[PDB]
């Protein structure tokens, strides 16, 4: 598929940008953004994965408004990426085991035995990027 | 007071970051982000735009926006929640114009469709080396 090519393009775009800004909309219609660093590379599935505490303030926003945006800004590379998609909180044990890295101990002291540890998944719908003015678009 | 101070911290935070990612919500609930060059130095941000742009149509139905500023090199990530409005004031444009903007506005202030977006800031959330990267908040 050109799906493979699109997922590959997205990988090349964001692989070197460790933190993106994850934006939600809340009940009042306000938009809040949060620095987030994904776990794992994109592959096959056009899905991004992030560890979180289930009680993190962003989680209730995402629960009530699943449409989100994650942006990646790289002045180092003169590159800007807007990823629109839907996000859900999951507690999928297999995906957590797959994505866990010892480094996460700093934020999750009990590791996967933290009672409130969870994942935010982002199902990518559209990517717009600037490598300027009008973006290039990838639709998934 | 504390207010003028808060405005000063905000100034410290974004003074040396050139482009932010400007996020809006569309009529279908989806969120889209766009790189924008910030102009000028009030708890207000200003950006040049084209009045016929899609982002303007978005903000006309949903005025709440977010502007994020990120700089790994400066160890800081800033989320600015505000409301945006289209401004057509030629004096303010003159006041805010800088030569660098000719990249996206070739005829400069003689562009027939050039206008301003004013962002009234409601809340700033930031993560930086001063905060040991734990979330700090300023509210107006
Ligand atoms: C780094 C950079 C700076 C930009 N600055 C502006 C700007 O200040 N104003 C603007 O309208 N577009 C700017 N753009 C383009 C916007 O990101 C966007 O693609 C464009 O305004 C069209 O958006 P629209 O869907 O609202 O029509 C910039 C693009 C880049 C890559
Ligand atoms: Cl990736």
């Amino acid at each position: 598929t050109d799906r493979t090519q699109e997922i590959q393009k997205l990988h090349e775009l964001i692989k070197n940008i460790d933190y993106g800004m994850f934006t939600t909309v809340d009940d009042d219609g306000s938009l809040h953004s949060y620095p987030m660093s994904k776990s794992g590379d994109i592959n096959s599935e056009a899905t991004l994965w992030f560890f979180t505490y289930a009680g993190s303030h962003k989680v209730t926003e995402i629960e009530h408004h699943e449409q989100v945006n994650v942006s990646f800004s790289s002045p180092e590379q003169q590159r800007y990426v807007s990823i629109s998609g839907t996000s859900q909180l999951v507690k999928d044990r297999n995906k957590m085991r797959e994505l866990w890295k010892p480094e996460l101990q700093t934020w999750f002291p009990k590791g996967l035995d933290e009672p409130d540890i969870a994942l935010l998944k982002v199902n990518i719908n559209q990517v717009n990027y600037w490598d300027s003015f009008k973006p290039q678009t990838i639709s998934f």
